[PDB]
């Protein structure tokens, strides 16, 4: 169950000193990312999120104006041109005000609701640096929803539905909450603190969910909800956060024509739910030991003959999966059928299609996998209907027989 | 009138500040353009057998200086440092393809290795140099590194050469400029090198049937290249697509792999990219198209609407019938008249848009119309769904 070890193994990513904390994803792994970007992306979709992308570096002058500058500086990369000093971003919620920032907007496009795969660096020390889980180079899987005071509990539940929603997809149903109330620096009135606390309060307690108020360690600008999730050894995790902010949009001059015709800054919401995109494939790689969930894994089937006999077989039979849409691989080999099942098994490939003479003579295919199950010989196009279902629907468990 | 600058704006795709100069803001549409020519280079990745990689955003200076690029492109780079170390964010992803190819043991069955890389890279250029996206400072090559033997080369360019031409032809580009670029005087290797580098992209050109000029002393100092330049319907030349020899990164880099005799022997490295700046790629064909995308690439490809309050169920169903099909589609059930809705969606280029009505809702149908301003007239649902999903899936230059 160590990420770095499965990572080297596997083939998922190396790191090296030239990059201190950046990974270096490999073909493989990268796939894996990839999929998991996928799905993120569905849930955009579905929870109304437009997706933008903001550019690596930004003037320093405006992130002096952010708030954000005195308690940052430490942890930024700079980098000068044409006496010019810019920064590399840290985070996205910046970038994401300079959009909202072009054209007029409405009371009617809010809730706007902007999510971004954000390439943020932060300068931290070297001896802090470990595999996936404390690193440089990070994409979190941020976004920002632009409101209304009223809109926020709406808004707020909605965060928390997509949440859960997303963590059991992976199994993880333990999640502990954390309520983080006003800090004793802080911005705004009181009874807006009152109504902040109050509407994070209330989601939580709508939704059933049990929580624990941290005292004086909300951020300056707002409270916030974080969720902790924990893994199959009963580890924690912390991933989730729902940060209210009512600081940042006037800062940086956001605003939007209400009902009556005034100006009005609108409130805004940070939200990330995987958090490090990079931590949580180690975090996953570890929860699963290797043993990636069909979806997600870099190699979906391998198609494998007992002898020569079968190989233009295993070739048909290889196409077929191709243009269904699955990852696949023909091991053609000349090994036993016992060293290309043992090879594959190690390598956590989910399917191994094997295809003997009884297979090719009946129009079929003998299904084993990663855990040693014999599935016994099934219809081709019957194993490709249900390898799909499970792909489709992101399950956790392999096929039953 | 097809500035891309004025069709961003309208069509709300991008946008540029004088905080970040040089580098796009990508807005939710302009985004969906971006990804979708992505989903297109990764389909070409597959059928043309390219591994895909990321690598890191900055390296070690000292590593840099290994690469021997450090003199050429010193005043070219960002540079930061952290720790008393110097990192360059990297203007380019050649050396990083050789750090992964460098882990595990490579032989001679592993080449030849394709890796490519959607990589973000960045150019330390004068402000004045910067013209929208045609030439900006932060960019994301369609960049790839085949790894190979020196008998592989021939087969390799052959390869790389046919990817341009199928690529280039999706979006209608069918007037191609070839030219060569052969031995400069700064330059490495001994002359029966570059006798077969040269000898190697020339005859693939001319077995291909490719004519091409000679650009004398213009190529590298590491290797010659073959450049490939498109021309739009205003008949202007765009440079994009480069195929370029390198006999000197590998070996500097340590990259080896254990030959059929079982001993160390260096790859040859071929560098290539396509359309090269996607951003800049993205400018050309907003400029090519006018803003009127192929539907493949349209932002929204379909919007749906309702003639009155009383359709609104069926614009539902429909919008969600379109959206299992794989389409981009947007309902919209606004009470602003219907002639104002398809005046809006008219404007901002979305292929189809589709009125339902009385009569369209009793006999199962839909009235389309498209961007152009040209009535399909009330045609079967299904019908509709069928052809838009060809039209897509098989990136028709062509409406119905
Ligand atoms: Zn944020
Ligand atoms: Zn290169």
């Amino acid at each position: 169950r160590d990420h770095r070890k499965i990572g080297k193994q596997l083939d998922l990513y190396h790191m090296q000193e030239e990059a201190p904390g950046m990974v270096f994803w490999h073909n493989d792994g990268w796939t894996i990312f990839r999929e998991l970007e996928v799905f993120v992306r569905s849930k955009l979709k579905e929870y109304q999120y437009q997706e933008v992308k903001g550019p690596f570096m930004m003037d320093r002058v405006l992130w002096e104006k952010t708030g954000h500058w005195d308690n940052y500086k430490d942890a930024m990369f700079t980098t000068s041109s044409e006496n010019r000093e810019y920064c590399i971003k840290p985070m996205n919620c910046p970038g994401h005000v300079q959009i909202f920032n072009q054209g007029l907007k409405s009371y009617r496009d809010l809730p706007l609701r902007m999510a971004e795969f954000g390439s943020c660096h932060r300068n931290e020390p070297s001896g802090a640096l470990h595999g996936l889980m404390r690193v440089r180079g990070f994409t979190q899987d941020d976004a920002h929803i632009f409101c209304t005071e009223e809109q926020i509990r709406d808004e707020v539940n909605a965060c928390i539905r997509m949440v859960y929603d997303m963590y059991s997809t992976f199994g993880f149903e333990k999640i502990v909450v954390k309520l983080s109330t006003r800090p004793d620096k802080r911005i705004g009135s009181d009874e807006m603190w009152d109504r902040a606390e109050a509407d994070l309060a209330v989601a939580l307690e709508e939704n059933n969910i049990p929580f624990e108020y941290q005292l004086g360690e909300g951020a300056f600008y707002g409270p916030k909800i974080e969720f902790t999730l924990y893994d199959c050894l009963d580890r924690a995790w912390q991933c989730g956060t729902v940060q209210l902010d009512f600081s940042l949009p006037s800062r940086l001059s956001a605003s939007y024509v209400g009902e009556d015709n005034e100006r009005k800054v609108p409130v805004m919401i940070h939200r990330a739910i995987l958090g490090s995109m990079e931590r949580f494939i180690g975090i996953l790689t570890e929860e699963f030991a290797g043993f990636f969930p069909t979806w997600l894994a870099p190699v979906q089937v391998v198609v494998m003959n007992i002898t020569d006999s079968q190989s233009e077989y295993v070739n048909e039979l290889t196409q077929k999966l191709q243009n269904a849409g699955i990852r696949v691989k023909a091991d053609l080999r000349n090994e036993k059928i016992g060293f290309k099942i043992r090879e594959h098994t190690l390598r956590r490939v989910p399917y191994m299609l094997v295809c003997g003479d009884k297979e090719v003579e009946a129009g079929k295919v003998a299904v084993r996998t990663r855990r040693g199950k014999d599935l016994g010989s099934l219809d081709v196009n019957d194993v490709i209907e249900k390898l799909q279902q499970e792909i489709r629907s992101r399950s956790l468990q392999q096929l039953e027989e």
